[PDB]
């Protein structure tokens, strides 16, 4: 299923690794592990093939934790873009999908655009929007 997808974070050499509806952290990279597996649900959300739950956010803030929820068109808060040079984040905000800082082992937002807010598609040097819509 070419549709389905790890992110890799070239920095970290480490791939982002679901582990429950309330907990998205990361792992050394498994291509044969579901709970690393993703998929483009539409234009702007990404599900979990694990899980069948969305990426997404409790609110548009720093240090909001990315984790998952429950897939809905409609809600604001499960909406991504690619922005440049592999940087990828919240549609229409600049809050980055983070990791590395402060000994957090979950996924952030956060307002830095560095190295470590920065992921391509695992076995790639694509950005994730490569493997969407649109």
């Amino acid at each position: 299923d070419a549709r389905q997808f790890l992110i890799y974070n070239e920095d970290h050499k480490r791939c982002v690794d679901a582990l429950s509806a309330i907990s998205v952290q990361t792992a050394t990279c498994n291509p044969e592990a579901e709970s690393q597996k993703f998929r483009w649900v539409s234009d702007s959300q990404i599900m979990s093939v694990a899980f069948k739950l969305c990426l997404g956010v409790p609110s548009k803030t720093d240090w909001a934790s990315v984790t998952l929820y429950a897939c809905d068109s409609k809600s604001e808060y499960q909406k991504w873009e690619c922005k440049n040079d592999t940087l990828f984040g919240i549609k229409g905000t600049e809050l980055y999908f983070n990791y590395g800082n402060r000994q957090e082992k979950n996924i952030k937002l956060y307002k830095g655009s560095g190295l470590w807010s920065r992921w391509k598609v695992y076995g790639t040097t694509d950005d994730l929007c490569s493997r969407g819509y649109e």
